[PDB]
C-alpha cells in the first residue's frame, strides 16, 4: 500500500529486515574482535584495526539495506542485536576462522535471500544482491581464507613470532 | 572441500576450466591472424595490430577465469591449447569472417555456462557472466558485423584498393 | 622466394617456429604456477605475481619470434602449446626449482639455435640471439639461482615461516 | 704501422673502403630517386621525401665507414661516385622495386664483408656491422617489401588513383 510499492513481496520485505539484522549482528561480533585484540595482553594492533574496519563495512551494508527497504515502499523493522557468540577470541587464528565462518553465513544468508526473490520474480532485488552483496561475500571469504592459510603457514596457534609477523606483514599498517 | 567454497558445483567448476581453454584458443587464433596481416606479402599492419590487440584481450578473458576459479574455491586444470583451424587467413575478408565466428563460438559457450549456472542456482556465477563476459561478446561481435559490411561494400577480396582503404580508415592507426 | 628473403636457411627458419612454441610453453607453465600460487590453500600473493609476471615476459618473447619470423620472409608455423608437466608445484621451492630448469631448457635451445644459425652463416640471427634473448636467460637463470639459495636457507619445505617471509622480502611486493 | 693499429687485416680496411663507396652510390641513386618524383609531370612528394630521407641516410651509413676506418687505423681511399643505373624511375612501383633491390646489394656487401671479418679473426668489426648496419638492412627491406605488396594491391602501375593513395597514406606525410 505504499504509493511506491511495485513487484515486492511481502516475503521479500520480511526477509529483508531479517538480513539486515544479521548484518548488525555480523558488525557487532567484528566490533568485539576489534576490542579484543587492542587489549593489553593480547595487543595486535593491526589485527584489531582490520576488524574494525570489518565492522563499520558490515554496518555500511546495514544501512543499505535499510535504504533499499525503504526504496522498494517496504518498512524497516528492526530487532534486538543479539552480542557475539564469544567474549574472547583466543588468538589471530581462531578470531580469523571465526570470521570466516561468519562471512559464509551472512553469505548463505544473501543467497537464500536470492533463491526467495528469484522465487518472487523481483529481478530488482537480484540485481541489488548480485551487484552490492554477493561478490563482496566471496571477495572476503577469499581473503580470509588466505590469511588462514597464512596463520597456519605461520606456526599458530603455538608460534607467538608467526602471529607477530603476520600482524606486520599481512594486514594493512595502521 | 576447500575452506572457501560455498555454493560451488563441481559441474560449474569444470565447465570454467573449459571455457578457459577456450579463451586461451581463441586468443592463440587471433595470434596467428597477427603474424599473417604481418607477413611481408600481406602487409596490412593496422589490421594486424587489431589481430594482436585482440589476442591479448582473450587471454586478459584466459586470466580472469583462472582468478575466478581460485576466489570460489574450484581447482585451475590447464589442458593443451590447440593451434589455430589455419595457417594463413586469406585476406581481412577471411580472416574478419573467421573472427566473427571466432566470437559466436566463445559467446555460446559463455551462454551454456551461464545456463549451467543458472541451473546449479549459482548466482554469483551468472553475475560474473554478465557483468564481465556476455556484454563484451555482444559488443565486439556487432563490430566485427559492422566490419564485415565494410569489407564487402568495399569489394573484398577482389577489390585491393579497397582492404587498403580499410587498412587506414576502419581499424585504429598503430 | 619471399622478395625479402636473404641469407636465411630453411632449418634456421623452422628452428625459429620451434623456439616459438618453447616460448609458449614456458609461458604457459608460468601462467600455471601462478594460479597455484593464487589458491587459498596456498596464498602466496607476491610470489604469484612473480609468476604472472615471468609468464607474461615469455609471451612477449614468442611475439619478438613471430616478428622476427617476418622481417627474415620465413612464415610463422604454430603448433599445440602442451599444457605443463605438473597441475600443481607443491610450494615456492619446488616451484622455483622449475623455473630454474625451465630458463635453462629454453637457454639450452637458443643456444643450439645460435649454433644453427652459425653452421648456416647467418649473424644477423646471432645478433638477434645474443642481443635479444641470451643475456636475459642469463640474468633470469641468476636471480632465480639465488632465491633458491634464499629458500634453502629459509628452511624450505619445512619451515613455514621462512616460505611466509621469502614471498614478504625476497620478491616484488605487488 | 699506424699507431692505432691492432688485429686489423689489410683486405678488411680495403672492403671497408670498398663498402664506403657502395654506400655513397647508394645516397646518389636514392637521390635521383628524389628528384624524379619532384618533377611536375610525376608529383609525388611524399615519395620524394622519402626518398630524399633514404639518401640522407646511405649518406650517414657511409659518414659511420670513415670514422670507423680512422678508428681502427686505416686510410680511407674514395673512389668516383657512380651515377644511377637510371636517369628515371618509371612510378612508385618501379622505384621501389629498384629501392629493394639497391637495399639487398648493400646487404650482400655487408654480409660479405662479415665473412671476411670473421675470416680475419676481427672480432671488433663483426660487432660493429651486427650492431650498425645488419639490421638496419632487414628492417628497411622489410618496410620496402611491404611498400611493394601494397602498391600491387592498388593496381600499380595502371591505377593512377591507387598510386595518388599510396603517396598520401603509406609513406610520411611531409
Ligand atoms: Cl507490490
Ligand atoms: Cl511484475
Ligand atoms: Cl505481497
Ligand atoms: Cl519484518
Ligand atoms: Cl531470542
Ligand atoms: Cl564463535
Ligand atoms: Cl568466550
Ligand atoms: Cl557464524
Ligand atoms: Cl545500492
Ligand atoms: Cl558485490
Ligand atoms: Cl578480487
Ligand atoms: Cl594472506
Ligand atoms: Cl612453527
Ligand atoms: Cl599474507
Ligand atoms: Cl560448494
Ligand atoms: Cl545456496
Ligand atoms: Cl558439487
Ligand atoms: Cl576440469
Ligand atoms: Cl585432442
Ligand atoms: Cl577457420
Ligand atoms: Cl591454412
Ligand atoms: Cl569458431
Ligand atoms: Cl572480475
Ligand atoms: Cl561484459
Ligand atoms: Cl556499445
Ligand atoms: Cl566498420
Ligand atoms: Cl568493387
Ligand atoms: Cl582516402
Ligand atoms: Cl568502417
Ligand atoms: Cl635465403
Ligand atoms: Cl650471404
Ligand atoms: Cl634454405
Ligand atoms: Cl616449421
Ligand atoms: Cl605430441
Ligand atoms: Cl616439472
Ligand atoms: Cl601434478
Ligand atoms: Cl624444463
Ligand atoms: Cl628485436
Ligand atoms: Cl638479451
Ligand atoms: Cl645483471
Ligand atoms: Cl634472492
Ligand atoms: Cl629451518
Ligand atoms: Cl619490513
Ligand atoms: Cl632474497
Ligand atoms: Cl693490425
Ligand atoms: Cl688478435
Ligand atoms: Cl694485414
Ligand atoms: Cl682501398
Ligand atoms: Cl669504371
Ligand atoms: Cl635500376
Ligand atoms: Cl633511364
Ligand atoms: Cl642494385
Ligand atoms: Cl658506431
Ligand atoms: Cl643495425
Ligand atoms: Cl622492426
Ligand atoms: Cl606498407
Ligand atoms: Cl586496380
Ligand atoms: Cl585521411
Ligand atoms: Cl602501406
Ligand atoms: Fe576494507
Ligand atoms: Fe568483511
Ligand atoms: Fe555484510
Ligand atoms: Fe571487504
Ligand atoms: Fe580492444
Ligand atoms: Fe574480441
Ligand atoms: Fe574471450
Ligand atoms: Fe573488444
Ligand atoms: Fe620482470
Ligand atoms: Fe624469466
Ligand atoms: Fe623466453
Ligand atoms: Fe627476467
Ligand atoms: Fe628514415
Ligand atoms: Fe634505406
Ligand atoms: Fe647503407
Ligand atoms: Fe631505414
Ligand atoms: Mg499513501
Ligand atoms: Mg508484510
Ligand atoms: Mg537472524
Ligand atoms: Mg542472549
Ligand atoms: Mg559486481
Ligand atoms: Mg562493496
Ligand atoms: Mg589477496
Ligand atoms: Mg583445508
Ligand atoms: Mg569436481
Ligand atoms: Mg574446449
Ligand atoms: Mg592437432
Ligand atoms: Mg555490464
Ligand atoms: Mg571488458
Ligand atoms: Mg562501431
Ligand atoms: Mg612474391
Ligand atoms: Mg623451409
Ligand atoms: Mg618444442
Ligand atoms: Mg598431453
Ligand atoms: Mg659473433
Ligand atoms: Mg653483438
Ligand atoms: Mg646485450
Ligand atoms: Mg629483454
Ligand atoms: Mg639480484
Ligand atoms: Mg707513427
Ligand atoms: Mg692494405
Ligand atoms: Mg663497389
Ligand atoms: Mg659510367
Ligand atoms: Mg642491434
Ligand atoms: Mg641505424
Ligand atoms: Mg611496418
Amino acid at each position: 500500500v505504499s504509493q511506491v510499492r511495485q513487484n515486492y513481496h511481502s516475503d521479500c520485505e520480511a526477509a529483508v529486515n531479517r538480513m539486515l539484522n544479521l548484518e548488525l549482528y555480523a558488525s557487532y561480533t567484528y566490533s568485539s574482535m576489534y576490542a579484543f585484540f587492542d587489549r593489553d595482553d593480547v595487543a595486535l594492533h593491526n589485527v584489531a584495526e582490520f576488524f574494525k574496519e570489518q565492522s563499520h563495512e558490515e554496518r555500511e551494508h546495514a544501512e543499505k539495506f535499510m535504504k533499499y527497504q525503504n526504496k522498494r515502499g517496504g518498512r524497516v523493522v528492526l530487532q534486538d542485536i543479539k552480542k557475539p557468540e564469544r567474549d574472547e577470541w583466543g588468538n589471530t587464528l581462531e578470531a580469523m576462522q571465526a570470521a570466516l565462518q561468519l562471512e559464509k553465513t551472512v553469505n548463505q544468508a544473501l543467497l537464500d535471500l536470492h533463491k526467495l526473490a528469484t522465487d518472487k520474480v523481483d529481478p530488482h532485488l537480484c540485481d541489488f544482491l548480485e551487484s552490492e552483496y554477493l561478490e563482496e561475500q566471496v571477495k572476503d571469504i577469499k581473503r580470509i581464507g588466505d590469511f588462514i592459510t597464512n596463520l597456519k603457514r605461520l606456526g599458530l596457534p603455538e608460534n607467538g613470532m608467526g602471529e607477530y609477523l603476520f600482524d606486520k606483514h599481512s594486514v594493512k599498517e595502521s
